């Protein structure tokens, strides 16, 4: 069994910026989700070998996880906040697509997503 290479977290080719919104995404949004009791399954790429999920990467072709997002934010990978918001949403969507409603992992994603929406609602206007 084999995992795919993880999503990139640096690309010197890719233009990048710091914005007030990106700083909020790290200091408030990622911080908040990372420390939550339900964060752990989402803190690194899904390890389909260890978890014995050989179909995971046959189903999920756009993987994303908070370990990747954390590294992207700490490296200033992004140009804008919407790229990073999209990453979070990809992560949640992957969980909902792969798993059944009401599975514990889905409950975990839902709790994290509730907090994500709460924080995103007060994203600052750009400086
Ligand atoms: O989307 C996924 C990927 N996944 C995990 O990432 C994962 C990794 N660590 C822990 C959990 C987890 C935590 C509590 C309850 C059930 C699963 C899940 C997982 C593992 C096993 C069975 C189903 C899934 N579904
Ligand atoms: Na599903």
């Amino acid at each position: 069994s084999m995992n795919p290479p993880p999503p990139e977290t640096s690309n010197p080719n890719k233009p990048k910026r710091q914005t007030n919104q990106l700083q909020y995404l790290l200091r408030v949004v990622l911080k908040t989700l990372w420390k939550h009791q339900f964060a752990w399954p989402f803190q690194q790429p899904v390890d389909a070998v260890k978890l014995n999920l050989p179909d995971y990467y046959k189903i999920i072709k756009t993987p994303m996880d908070m370990g990747t997002i954390k590294k992207r934010l700490e490296n200033n990978y992004y140009w804008n906040a919407q790229e990073c918001i999209q990453d979070f949403n990809t992560m949640f969507t992957n969980c909902y697509i792969y798993n059944k409603p009401g599975d514990d992992i889905v409950l975990m994603a839902e709790a994290l997503e509730k907090l994500f929406l709460q924080k995103i609602n007060e994203l600052p206007t750009e400086e």
